[PDB]
């Protein structure tokens, strides 16, 4: 006799668990074990995940209440898992939306800049090269400190606090919250400062002294730079890091990618489609009593997107574990979710990742692995999956 089924399966990044695909075929939605000791359903094919994710009475917003199954332990304030939701209500949304298309001026260029110099500090150290810690994190921290308006130097201050932030635990987190109430503490300081007049806070700042925004509290601008620092630092640089895995382990791919740049759209598509960056399923509530496939999810339970269930399901994406650049339905995988929460910075994030995949092919084609790939080191009970050093030779 053994207990129920434990989630996640497995903290590696570079190969899905076949027990997925077992779960996907036999039991699309199955009774789960959180870290908490919760009980949860798991949905894991692309049907199923779908529906979830479009049906508003799963609600995000309620995974928050006391007394819920958790899937793990909020390491924000509560009301920070309606983050999206308060922003909306503020009669800000249009104005967030607009300060992070990757079409703001000059930032292309920023972006390409700034790839191209870590790799080129990269090449004058000399193998063996640490593409997450040295290029594919501080890209991506660059890239948000642009965005936002603030000042590059302040970018490894913030960045600090995403080890602890994004861990995925069972119990509470003291540093968790030290970090948070310095970090909304800097961003305050950032609204009161008159040189900040560009890019994401630079626009609340000028906001915040609008008559139609009078009885905003500063604590909703404070939190929306933290929030958006640490939620695109934390994909963008994740998702690269595991990217360049998937890519390194295809040199034929990476070869007509070099061969071929104009592919590199098409191309990140698919390694968005199979990338495992994400750690946990996304936790909704359900709000009612409602059937999904074979099983009536009672109002108060929790329910778990698996992305990679939906986006490796073979059924929607035939030869799910092969990088296809003529796939049909391209854009169609929940790499960025779905319905109300679908990620608000998927045209940043791709450009993110087409821009460094760019860069890299150019500088460095022969970029391999320095060390076998089972020696990798995957961090553990964290929200991302990521190696904690990816070494690199030329
Ligand atoms: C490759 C990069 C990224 C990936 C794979 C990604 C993935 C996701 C996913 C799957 C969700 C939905 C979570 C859910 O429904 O529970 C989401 C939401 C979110 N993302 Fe992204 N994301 C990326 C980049 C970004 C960037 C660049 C930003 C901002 C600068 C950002 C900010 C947010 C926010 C604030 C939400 C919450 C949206 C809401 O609650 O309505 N993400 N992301
Ligand atoms: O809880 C939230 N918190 C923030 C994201 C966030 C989480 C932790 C943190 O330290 C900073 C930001 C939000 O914008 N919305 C929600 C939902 C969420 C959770 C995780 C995630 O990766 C994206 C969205």
């Amino acid at each position: 006799a053994t207990v129920l089924l434990e989630v996640p399966f497995s903290a590696r990044g570079d190969r899905i668990p076949d027990a997925v695909a077992e779960l996907r075929t036999r039991e699309p939605i199955r009774k789960v074990r959180t870290i908490t000791g919760a009980e949860a359903w798991l949905v894991s094919s692309y049907a199923l995940c779908t529906q979830v994710l479009e049906d508003r009475r799963f609600s995000m917003k309620e995974t928050a209440a006391a007394g819920a199954p958790r899937l793990n332990a909020l390491t924000v304030p509560p009301e920070v898992v309606n983050n999206m939701g308060n922003i909306a209500d503020a009669g800000l949304r249009k104005a967030v939306m607009k300060a992070i298309t990757p079409k703001a001026p000059g930032l292309e260029q920023f972006l390409r800049d700034t790839a191209n110099s870590l790799l080129d500090n990269l090449i004058t150290e000399g193998a063996p090269a640490d593409l997450r810690n040295d290029f594919a994190d501080p890209l991506a921290t660059a890239l948000h400190c642009k965005v936002l308006g603030i000042p590059q130097e302040d970018g490894p201050k913030l960045f600090r606090s995403l080890s602890i932030a994004f861990m995925s635990s069972a119990d509470p987190i003291p540093a968790a919250k030290i970090n948070w109430d310095r970090d909304i503490e800097y961003m305050a300081g950032i609204l009161e400062n008159p040189n900040i007049t560009t890019g994401l806070m630079g626009e609340l700042s000028r906001l915040r002294k609008d008559p139609a925004y009078s009885h905003v509290s500063d604590e909703l601008f404070a939190t929306i730079g933290v929030t958006f620092f640490g939620a695109g630092v934390i994909s963008t640089g994740s998702f690269l890091t595991t990217a360049l895995i998937s890519l390194i382990q295809r040199p034929q791919l990476r070869n007509l990618l070099h061969e071929k740049p104009e592919l590199i759209p098409a191309g990140v598509e698919e390694l968005l489609r199979i990338n495992l960056s994400f750690a946990d399923g996304l936790p909704r509530l359900a709000t009612a009593d409602i059937q999904v496939g074979d099983v009536l999810v009672r109002k108060g339970e929790l329910v778990l997107v698996l992305l990679e269930g939906a986006n490796f399901d073979p059924e929607h994406f035939p030869n799910p574990g092969s990088i296809e650049l003529d796939r049909p339905n391209p854009t169609s995988h929940l790499a960025f979710g779905r319905g109300q929460h679908f990620c608000p910075g998927s045209a940043l994030g791709r450009r993110h990742a087409q821009i460094g995949i760019e860069a890299l092919l150019k500088k460095m084609p022969g970029v391999d692995l320095a060390v076998p790939i089972d020696q990798l080191v995957w961090r553990t009970r964290f929200q991302r999956r990521i190696p904690e050093r990816l070494p690199v030779l030329w």
